[PDB]
C-alpha cells in the first residue's frame, strides 16, 4: 500500500514541545490568512520567558517561510503580501526588539539570509543562530 497511498516532512524543533507547536500553528494560519493578529494572541498565551519566545518565533519563521522558499515551485513561495504583513508585525513586536533579532527575522521572511538560503545542516545552523542571538 505504501507506494500507492503516497509529501510532508518532519519538524524536529518539536523537541521544544506543545508551546512551540501552538506558536508555529498560529504563525502559519496568520501568514496564510495574511492577518498578523493571532501571532500576538499566541505569544501572550505562551508562558516561557522572552528569550524563549524570540527563539520560538525565529524557528517558526524559518520552518514555515524560509523552507517554503526552498521549493522550486514558485507558487509555493510566500507572496509579497505575506512578507509585508509579517514584516510589519516583526517591526511592532517588542520581543524581537534587538536589532539583530529583527534583522534575522526579516531576512528569513524575505529569503535574504546569508548562506542559509543541506537540510539537516541548515536546520541545525538556524537553531544555533537563534540560541546564540537570544541566549543571554
Amino acid at each position: 500500500d505504501v507506494v500507492k497511498q503516497q509529501p510532508g516532512q518532519m519538524d524536529r524543533y518539536l523537541v521544544y514541545g506543545d508551546e512551540y507547536k501552538a506558536l508555529r500553528d498560529a504563525v502559519a494560519k496568520a501568514v496564510l490568512e495574511c492577518k498578523p493578529l493571532g501571532i500576538k494572541t499566541a505569544l501572550k498565551a505562551c508562558k516561557t520567558p522572552q528569550s524563549q519566545q524570540s527563539a520560538y518565533f525565529l524557528l517558526t519563521l524559518f520552518r514555515e517561510v524560509a523552507i517554503l522558499y526552498r521549493s522550486h515551485n514558485a507558487s509555493l513561495h510566500p507572496t509579497p503580501e505575506q512578507c509585508e504583513a509579517v514584516s510589519k508585525f516583526i517591526g511592532e513586536c517588542k520581543i524581537l526588539s534587538p536589532p539583530d533579532i529583527s534583522r534575522f527575522a526579516t531576512s528569513l521572511v524575505d529569503n535574504s539570509v546569508p548562506l542559509l538560503r543541506d537540510g539537516t545542516v541548515t536546520e541545525m545552523a538556524i537553531h544555533a543562530a537563534a540560541v546564540l542571538l537570544c541566549g543571554q
